């Protein structure tokens, strides 16, 4: 008998996973922060030296939050006064420090309250955003150039995304795209004039006499959407006498015919951009290829180069149409696309020509394209052993598509079943990283022969640390439902005895393209529930789930809140018939989309579940945002899909909550799933006479991720599950 | 053997108190609604006539909420389309019904969305406020004259109170005061231009996509207040050709020197109004007498006539300076004033003479002057048997002040110890209203020889019904605290065995001038908690409580959240020492001020309470409204009382909540004690890692009085207390 993995261990971070975060700066070199010094490494030989000592900024006088070194290694960007906005957005103060003359820059500094900064991908050019306007510096010590004058808070965004495009489209605040040369700056402009605003209260510190009101431009399903415009600046033709001239590239004629989004920007060469556009009805997309006319100074998008991506079964792309990956000369590219059978695979496109050629096939899916050389394409997929929750790096010979080599499958087959990768420029070297089912492993490889050079980080210290803990095990398997294989995991208590009966918590998310049953090693709340409290934490991947074909993923099209809910219950039904699960003690919990499913399941009247927790749930799809909702639900009108918008609320199931113990939790400053959603749920339960448990977390957003609130929510939830399960 | 008083019985109102609401229309007649028919009654002989049948208004098209007949019995106002605003404020539609014509007047109607309406005290003149402006109708079928033109929503208020004035000062929406003749119309005007707005979300029906933001001008402790003006209109000189000319009465010079309030308006005779003003520091009150002039058509407020009312131990009045009761000629008046020994008694003022004379004295207080003739003044007081929580009607011979008759003491000593009264015009007849400790009893009397005429309602249908149920009993007594007497009450379970041990709930309000120990009979939550649950529910009036002189009441001056808290702990401590209360199971709950005292108690670390409930609590005095807070705390500035503003918050006691089980409950649409207050408590508890229980009520205000919310909250609090006491 040794110690168990405690709630305090999870919350206070007793056991930390080591990472190896490297930064490629050429084809054979990367940077890596050892302790606090920045060291430069040589990939081929493994030797290293100091780039920057831990003590270079001892008398800097600001809490340094992050850094970015310019491509040529001449300058360092320092980031302080970090203030978070949304998921990816923030403002900060910046400073530039010259690395050849060991001093700070004091002339013409970057402003306080900068929204976004980026180096040109070669050299030391700078682009930044301040008060919704784009500025450019050629030299760090020289005056910046004003590119746009239209910027205005909460209305016009130049070079930065608005709320919905940050969250749902680009997963970034940035709307800036340097050409590989650095010559051009491509950027987007967003117009949020007619976009309705979400208003909620923010209470701030005690000293604040009256509560503040937060106003965010946020389009709920069906409302008016932000418009978009695309521009390109020639940065080499900038002067301080004349104002900057930007060239506008307009959307294809088949997009201008209605409401539409800009969903992708990928530069092909020094003189060619690829843009993908999406129709407001997200089942139709057009890739447009645009070339720079040297003589005119203009950009042309020839109709001959237009490529359509469509779906008759659902929406385009997993969450959006995939990125292209161009060959060097920019005359051809590779792209993941759904094939005839609905499985996602690499297609070979030729710029001027029709159709495409699939270079992979099979009842599995390519997860991403990672690297391109003249001889090989490198991609991550889930082929190995027909395991959709597994991931390995593969490589295809471009002169013969039949020659496909797995590069990560047989390296550590017992510890490593889930990889990602980071390739150097020109793809000479790659860092492989596995994240389960054992402890994370970081290694360096070489593209010439795929020789394994170095172990970078093996989490050895953590190994010996957890050997003294009563750690839980993970079980990955599948069940049959209507002749189809659906996968689940269970987090299993230590000294698991199949002849004893354990209570079961169902961990749910089950949104479109989700995956909750995989091979990743996690140290979480579920880790504690299994190790200390001896509760089996199960997870299931039903209809609407990802990486197993459009038949499974598109089952939920226009029908959210149906099959993903039904299959959760059928999974719990099958788990309950198993000999080691106590059918008197089954619970369900979920966050975000998972809190919506949880509540739907609890209000279903199935009788399978004793209790459940829903954290920051969606309640009614008309409350959530346009880009996410409409992807799967259409418009909420009589002509379109109003009937199922109204069939699928938590509120309409209120009466069935009499049969269960319910815990509802929401942060009051939640800008994503607004408090409104839970507020509406509770009203319907109160109006119908159902007793339940509530918890609001004031000033917390969707993550509820302030250290104190984080600790408080998991503590509150732990007490609820233990009392639900008659555990002292 | 019998059934018990259940939660259902309370929540669903199974056992109902019968009432007798009457309206004196003359010196010998009253109106009364008997089975939806309005009847007129003769007081002396008891006969009746039907004024208006239930069948009339069968084809009206709208549900009638209220009615208001002319003083001359010629017209009836019909209130419909009722929409509640705050405690007293509301908006409605009105239809006039001509009686001699037996038809509704069809033109020149009172508009929809009318804010306030009144008849004149005699005749059928009408005054109404619509859109914040006053209008007057001389005849019901005639066009209305516009009186004010400056009314603007949330900014200028003519004839109606804004938020603070409605809640704290007048306890009315009306700021309209008719002359007894009906000649003059006096009104106030409020200017909220500079008053900060409190904003909170309103979610509405599930069909509302975007939440509504509610904005109310609400001055918090130390913020800018409304300014006020007083005007008087001559209703008899109104013209079609010219606008009405109002005459202004300016506040006294001692009030105009700083921030002040209008606190009282009382017409003395047909040509005399008395006003009372109050300094913002509610230490200093002035009464002003104003005479009309036949020639100039002006008013005069002679400085020699001004009476000043001060306090050095605290504030003036119980909540505001008390109203004057004038004699018929209006040359003299009577007013409840705090005496030299701290006890509130009646004072006789003569208009041209400087000082007043005390008519009553002793260690008790007058509750209210009720009626006046040439021969007698009638008042309610708590003198009888020395019980402060008892209420009785008394009679003072004006020629001999020592001749004081109790009129209600002996009517039924076992059943009746708490009286209120309603007097006919010229006090020819009075209705007495008994409230406890037995069942309520409504009687009619003649003033001539104080003869009992008739029993109007005796609630014997409730009495037969209550014989079938296991009813709890009340205990009214005192305990000793630092050599002074302090009163408490206990609701004790049926078949109370003093050798047994019972869990105890401390029911607290403890606001300045509160009384929670009295003789009245109540059917409430406590009734059910004793009868079914066998919980002793106790209440206690410590320092700061009313009706026992200024020594006890002003003990809390400038120091809210100190002595009223300690005395609740000390009382509870003494309650435990008793052999029938179990010291391991003591709870505390409160609403409003009571939630705050509860919160302060649980965070005191006294270790006397196991658990508690706070419902819509204050948490910091800066969050509450100026008029109320500043009355007892002064201003929150360094120069004044900021020290004890900061010392007396719930938030600073957060750590101590580790020892107790806490339950926090607030309505989201609380315009009175803003959700902000609870929101700050919860955050503080999280900030130091204290687990606790929470509940929000969507769209509920301070009352949480919607049928389903009412049922839900009490159901929820029952479950929290049952489990705290190990009660199955
Ligand atoms: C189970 S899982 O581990 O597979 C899992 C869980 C959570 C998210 C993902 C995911 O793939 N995200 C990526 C995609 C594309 C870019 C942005 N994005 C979103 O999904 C953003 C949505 N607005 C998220 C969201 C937030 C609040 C309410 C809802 Cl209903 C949805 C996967
Ligand atoms: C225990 S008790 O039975 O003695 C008891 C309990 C509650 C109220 C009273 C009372 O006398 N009310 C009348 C007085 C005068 C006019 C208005 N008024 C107020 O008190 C208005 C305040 N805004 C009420 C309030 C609301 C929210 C928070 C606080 Cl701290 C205070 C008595
Ligand atoms: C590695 O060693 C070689 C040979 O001495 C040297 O030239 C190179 O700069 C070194 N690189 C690093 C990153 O230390
Ligand atoms: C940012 O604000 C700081 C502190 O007020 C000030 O020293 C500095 O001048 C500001 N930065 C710039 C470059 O304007
Ligand atoms: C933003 O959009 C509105 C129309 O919704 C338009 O009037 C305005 O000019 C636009 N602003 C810019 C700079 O495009
Ligand atoms: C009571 O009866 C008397 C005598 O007939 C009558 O004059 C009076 O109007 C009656 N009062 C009422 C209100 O019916
Ligand atoms: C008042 O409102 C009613 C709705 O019941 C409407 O029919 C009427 O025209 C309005 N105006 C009047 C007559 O005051
Ligand atoms: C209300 O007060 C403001 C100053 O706060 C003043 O300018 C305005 O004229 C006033 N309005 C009226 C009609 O009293
Ligand atoms: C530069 O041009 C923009 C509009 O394109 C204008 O707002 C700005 O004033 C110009 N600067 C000057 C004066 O050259
Ligand atoms: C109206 O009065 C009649 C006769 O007195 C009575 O029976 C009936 O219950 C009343 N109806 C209503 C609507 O109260």
């Amino acid at each position: 008998s040794r110690k168990t993995y405690t709630l305090t261990d999870y919350l206070k971070n007793t056991y930390r996973l080591k990472l190896y975060s490297l930064r490629w700066i050429s084809d054979h070199e990367y940077l890596y922060k050892q302790e606090n010094n920045i060291l430069v490494f040589n990939a081929e030989y493994g030797n290293s030296s100091v780039f920057l000592e831990n003590s270079t900024f001892d008398e800097f006088g600001h809490s340094i939050n992050d850094y970015s070194i310019s491509p040529d290694g001449q300058f360092i960007l320092l980031e302080y006064n970090y203030v978070k906005q949304w998921r990816h957005s923030y403002t900060a103060s910046y400073d530039i420090y010259d690395l050849n003359k060991r001093q700070l820059i004091t002339e013409e500094r970057i402003p306080n309250n900068t929204q976004w900064v980026t180096w040109s991908p070669v050299g030391h050019k700078l682009a930044y955003v301040w008060n919704n306007d784009i500025y450019v510096k050629i030299e760090p010590n020289l005056p910046s150039y004003r590119i746009t004058w239209t910027g205005k808070e909460d209305i016009i965004y130049n070079g930065i995304t608005d709320w919905v495009y940050e969250e749902e489209v680009f997963s970034a605040y940035s709307a800036l795209w340097w050409s590989p040369n650095g010559t051009f700056l491509a950027y987007a402009q967003f117009n949020d004039t007619e976009v309705p605003l979400i208003e909620y209260s923010f209470y701030s510190d005690e000293s604040l006499q009256y509560p503040k009101t937060v106003r965010v431009p946020y389009p709920k399903a069906g409302a008016v959407n932000p418009t978009v415009k695309f521009f390109v600046v020639n940065t080499d033709s900038l002067s301080s006498v004349t104002n900057a001239t930007s060239i506008q590239i307009t959307a294809p004629a088949s997009m201008l015919i209605g409401d539409h989004y800009l969903c992708d920007v990928t530069w092909a060469t020094q003189e060619r951009i690829s843009l993908q556009w999406l129709r407001r009805i997200q089942n139709y997309s057009v890739m447009d290829i645009c070339d720079y006319d040297e003589s005119s100074g203009r950009w042309n998008c020839l109709v001959a180069r237009q490529h359509i991506e469509m779906s008759t079964t659902g929406w385009v792309g997993r969450f959006r149409p995939s990125e292209p990956h161009f060959t060097l000369d920019g005359n051809s590219f590779y792209k993941i696309i759904s094939n005839e059978e609905g499985y996602r695979h690499i297609c070979y496109f030729q710029i001027d020509k029709k159709d495409c050629t699939f270079i992979t096939k099979g009842t599995w899916e390519v997860i991403g394209i990672e690297a391109l050389t003249s001889d090989y394409l490198y991609y991550i997929s889930n082929e190995y052993k027909g395991m959709p929750g597994g991931r390995n790096l593969y490589k295809i010979q471009l002169s013969d598509y039949t020659k496909v080599t797995c590069l990560s499958c047989e390296l550590n087959p017992e510890r490593c079943q889930y990889y990602s990768v980071s390739f150097s420029k020109e793809a000479k070297y790659y860092q492989l990283r596995c994240s389960g089912p054992g402890l994370p492993l970081y290694t360096l490889h070489s593209s010439v022969n795929d020789k394994g050079l170095r172990v970078l980080e093996d989490n050895s210290a953590l190994d010996k640390m957890l050997q003294n803990v009563q750690m839980p095990s993970k079980k990955l398997d599948f069940i049959i439902l209507n002749e189809t294989k659906f996968w689940y995991q269970m987090i299993l208590p230590p000294h698991f005895d199949k002849s004893k009966k354990y209570p079961l918590l169902l961990d749910v998310y089950a949104g479109p393209c989700s995956q909750k049953a995989d091979t990743v090693f996690r140290l979480n709340w579920a880790t504690y529930l299994a190790s200390t409290e001896n509760i089996i934490v199960a997870s299931f991947d039903g209809r609407g789930s990802g990486y197993q074909g459009d038949k499974i993923m598109h089952a939920i099209n226009r029908r959210l809140g149906t099959f993903e809910v039904e299959d959760q219950i059928e999974a719990a039904r099958q788990f309950s018939k198993m000999g080691f699960v106590d059918n008197k003690r089954i619970a369900i919990w979920g966050w975000s989309y998972g809190g919506y499913v949880t509540s739907m399941v609890l209000g279903s009247g199935s009788g399978v579940f004793k209790c459940g927790i829903a954290v920051a749930p969606v309640s009614r799809w008309e409350y959530y945002d346009s880009v996410y909702t409409e992807r799967y639900m259409g418009l909420p009108t009589p002509e379109d899909n109003l009937d199922h918008y109204r069939n699928s609320t938590v509120m309409s199931r209120a009466e069935n909550f009499k049969q269960v113990e319910y815990l509802l939790i929401h942060g009051t400053a939640d800008d994503n799933v607004h408090f409104q959603q839970s507020a509406q749920i509770s009203k319907a339960l109160v109006d119908v006479g159902v007793d339940f448990q509530a918890m609001w977390y004031t000033d917390e957003d969707h993550g509820i991720a302030s250290s104190t609130a984080h600790q408080h929510i998991y503590t509150h939830m732990s007490h609820f599950i233990k009392q639900c399960f008659s555990l002292p």
